[PDB]
């Protein structure tokens, strides 16, 4: 049952389906797949467009021709399909090159070239009418404390985003940056480690409506943070522009399991979320089929992805529906949270003794939140056991 | 020797030196301390002043009348010993009415109650010089999903400082806020987790001005972040109003251990770093001694906070001053970090085929950054073993 | 629907609906339960019997007199609702005599105490029917390294388990012990800190038959451990005496979260464990009803852990039951994992040149383990969305 | 200062100042070393030894002719330094073959030829003098539920380990087994996960006195346990075969930072206790130069790693033998913790009323445990700041 279509907006990055299984300890377990393949075996699972890196696409070192080629040959297969390609990003993390960062490299001509490479995807994102152009800076960071004076990096990391949007609008490119934070790995520490630092930053730019943030469900669970809170506060901010999907068991290295592994609870109260806001941008997977599978393994893992979104997406909508979750959600006061606590206007509040000298503390402290019923109410609805 | 004096601006709450011992399984293992007691005990160890929360000065309840009088003899001790209060703060997380929060509680009742709660102690802080105020929601969270709308509690959150904001602007008073994050505990999950989530929700306030971030070593480490590189954030950002200085064990419980235990190299780069940018606030310490301790091995961890603090401070700026080390940061190339990326503007940087076309990216990536030996010096300075 | 009968073998400590909600922020939310009312509420809801430290049942310090008091009135509640008592325990961490441990404590005439109060106890629990009891060293630790030599803690450990061992034998009683586990909280380190380290701990006792383990799901999931493994693990010894069922949220403090709350997919694999293996000792629960709950949220949480388990005992047997997971199973080699890898013996082994010699490493490499199906035919069994 | 020599039992594995840099994000930054050419330079920094795993040392798929040249070429290079090869180990984890693990592997197929290629390197590291044969399963785990039966998976893994203690016992060699735990990565979750799961697991094997353990600093702080207290654990037992030594910072992937790195005031404890107990097999370094490094910075790091254990044993050996903290031991009771509970046995502890009916409680808890004292004592001796 829980069949996906392109209406409900599932993307994936090349690199997940494609990833062939090489791990810090292990040799690739998988074949490289061509990108061409891909766009077709995932045409057919349902999913609604693909994403790439530039070196996903265009081996590195690639001459304008064979560049012309790989690109023609992807579009051919855009045609074939229907597939659109919503989003793009940069590679400045495998190449040895980017071993101490891209836009905050120390050295001064690395972080040069990182802007070049990255214009250069720029243009050909918005050729293949991407909205959405995401930073990863995975090698921003480091091992030990001396090695990068943090003040001087964030001037440079925000010279390099400054740099960005004037070369868009300077294009009159129709297309928003999107910060995505990781909190380790590869690097020691990463610059930007959380949904918050990443918003923070955003508020310092020249021009702050040009970009947002690209949180990942494993990335904020890697710093042991409730994701559904931090994609509130992105909310909040008017700044989700994309979305990561992926399953993650705790703090430890990044898994990057299917969407609905992991965290299941968290992945529940995630879909509620977007669908209450009614999130529009992409539902992107940015995971990796376990090594230990085959390539019928790693289209049963992409399936998933879509499957388990679709089944959550079905259980919040029951749970927020029910008449007594309802009356539930009254008993809890949650009616009360979104009204204003003093919309009277400050002097109101200073002159209003049932606001303190006539407070009655105790009655107030005795009044049960009632949230543990409220939630086995959404604990039997995702289950399928009652409401 | 390391003798602090009043001029190292050392500042300890009345809660810390205070804390009777009662933890999560265990009754208290000290008797209270008169405030007065610990104002004349920190003084004779070389503090520069206190810190208290409005319900560690004032017994929650107290009339009018006790409250003068407890204010009174409280003042009567810092001008008997020239110790200054440099903040000062709400308790809205002890009694049972803040269950579930002050600012951001479901009940509108308890909000306006926590609004006016906070009023009267900011008039309070003022009369005794405070400079800086600060809010710990401690209960602003949840334990499950349902509990709490996010985006209305930041609604509510925002009412609060904006209303907050209103008050100090129309009374004339020189006192700014400070916001200090925690991940969570307390509450399953805390709002505003880190420093970063606080600086994103400070621009959204009416008069971001106002508002700075309160960090704490033990709160960043709880979510396993860099300490420093948060520090550095809230430096380069303008908003690190006061720090809260302490140590931690990893991801775990809060642990208040006194500052330079828990993690000393992390301790290190952070005195570097505010010694550095010349941070001119209180190094205030928000620790509890052990509850294996009795009243002399209370002013010693106090002591020892002091003393770990100058010794950092010396192992710090001997690193920074030899010429050894200067000679390892310009091999590392931190000098190129500090420089402007493109300072020559895009179309220069579009037009430099040394920039894309003719960089020899292979030359670039075989460089050393030679971060190993700079650490190894930073080490040996720590531990006195040369540089 | 899923009502629990005694039959279940459900319990809850008189600590767990008797937590009055002091936590080390905040005051106590509820009021004092008498264990006579936990035990009727208790028994009404379906449980089969409660468990009890010392201190729970009879007030620390009383008489005698009043001891037998508080004895004969819960008896009297055992015998009106036909409510068992499983298991007891020791309170050796409350009363600040305890501040450094009990077993472990540095000064000798605390350890002395330490094992009268707990003979006390053994002697009570056998007469109220106990088949098992625990041990819970949680102030057995430190929080700094020079204040427990660990070897000499560890030979005081093992003294206290010796001396209580030789007490039930000479008694005749039939009783067996279970040591509880804990990496932290409220010490900085907890010695035996995991399963592995508890059972590594029992094969040095004088009568290691007389002791197991007592693993607590939140607790390892303190250490970022696979629960359901390390029982695994316990059974594999034969050592799981008892489990102690919560909920927590990743590495953090304890949070006691009612269980399914938490981790429900390790919450899952547990049961199925459980089931699998055919454990038949008690289902006890020790969590608390968060602090935001008046006596009704208290009631509604402990109905919870019940409901939970049996909606997750009836889909872990349904997902055993699946002919087509039954299939899935073979294609992933489960079978194959049970059988030995060479009963052939260690000479055949050599001798055989299909082993490592005419061994088709590529051809063994390139079989997919079709480990994502599997987990995904879990995921719609444990939703109740397939199979 | 503080120069090593081939008599502190220094040793490096050849996979350590041999690894390339290439990391689950980015290619190699370094050329592949010659192991000839790491032996000369690890010589000339006064090492005492190398480990390697067969593949390190003969390429995966060698002739025996390959072999035998590979070997003799490696055997003159330990000639030629006076260096030694104490420990050996087997690759179960590179090759696609392993990826569902070598001893534990569903496929039996792939749990025999495991065994036959172990078999085949132990005979090697008896040729070149190895004292220890160290397992690390790292492929042994799952990423899902299903994947793996953990009671069979453990029944593999005990047959595996009795079949060679039998190999061992049948050829005479004097080589005893050293397992090394590791909780997670590359697996997402991985069997025998810390020192205590590997100390229980030896207890079943036919011959448990062949086996120990091999502990490694960063396994055990990525479950955030308290390293030093594991390896008191192990030497209680009588089970330290061996020691891996790194830098690790808290809960993340496996950093592999150079010794002193990571957590600095654990190293300190670390090398106390290892000093103090008189352990005396090699001091092993399993770490990894940062991929930011060229080849000087590869070697500086190896020194650094001998150059931090030397300053800690010096700074151990000073506080130990201080007066000033003889005297704090003895304050704290550290004498008292060493002798025994209760030598009187069982039947004189029951009758004597001083440890229960007389024993005053209240005196005894006010006893304040001086730890603070004592804990910045041994932080002064660190930093050498006094004593």
């Amino acid at each position: 049952n829980y069949q996906p279509t392109p209406e409900d907006r599932f993307t994936f990055g090349l690199w997940t389906v494609g990833w062939e299984g090489r791990d810090p300890f292990g040799d690739a377990t998988r074949t490289a797949l061509d990108p061409v393949e891909s766009v077709r075996r995932l045409a057919e699972l349902g999913a609604h467009g693909v994403t790439f890196h530039d070196d996903d696409l265009i081996p590195f070192g690639s001459s304008d021709s064979e560049r012309y080629e790989h690109v023609k040959r992807f579009r051919q297969a855009l045609d074939d399909t229907g597939m659109k390609v919503p989003m793009a990003t940069t590679n400045l993390f495998t190449h040895p090159v980017f071993k101490d960062g891209g836009f905050t490299a120390n050295d001064r001509d690395v972080r040069r070239y990182a802007l070049r490479k990255t214009i250069r995807n720029i243009d050909l994102a918005v050729e293949l009418g991407a909205e959405t152009y995401v930073a990863w800076g995975g090698r921003e960071g480091a091992e030990s404390g001396g090695a990068k004076d943090v003040r001087d990096a964030l001037d440079r990391m925000k010279e390099a985003f400054d740099l960005l949007g004037e070369y868009v609008t300077s294009q009159g490119y129709d297309i928003r940056f999107a910060i995505e934070p990781k909190p380790n790995e590869p690097r020691g520490d990463i610059l930007l480690p959380t949904v918050g630092h990443a918003l923070a930053f955003i508020e310092r730019l020249e021009r702050p409506e040009l970009y947002g943030v690209n949180p990942e469900v494993g990335h904020e669970q890697m710093a042991g943070l409730n994701f559904p809170h931090g994609i509130a506060q992105a909310l909040w901010a008017g700044k989700l522009f994309h979305i990561d999907l992926n399953g993650q068991n705790g703090i430890k290295y990044d898994q990057d399991l299917r969407f609905g592994a992991g965290d299941l609870r968290a992945a529940f109260w995630l879909v509620d979320l977007l669908e209450s806001a009614g999130y529009s941008g992409p539902r992107h997977f940015d995971f990796k089929p376990p090594r230990t599978e085959d390539f019928d393994g790693v289209w049963a893992s992409a399936a998933g992805c879509m499957r388990n979104y679709l089944i959550l997406k079905e259980r919040a909508a029951a749970f927020r529906a029910d008449p007594e979750v309802q009356e539930a959600l009254r008993a809890s006061r949650l009616d009360e949270l979104a009204r204003p606590t003093a919309a009277d206007g400050l002097q109101a509040l200073l002159d209003d003794r049932s606001a303190f000298e006539e407070f009655d503390v105790d009655a107030a402290a005795a009044r049960g939140m009632a949230f543990e019923r409220l939630d086995q109410l959404a604990m039997d609805h995702l289950l399928g056991a009652r409401g």
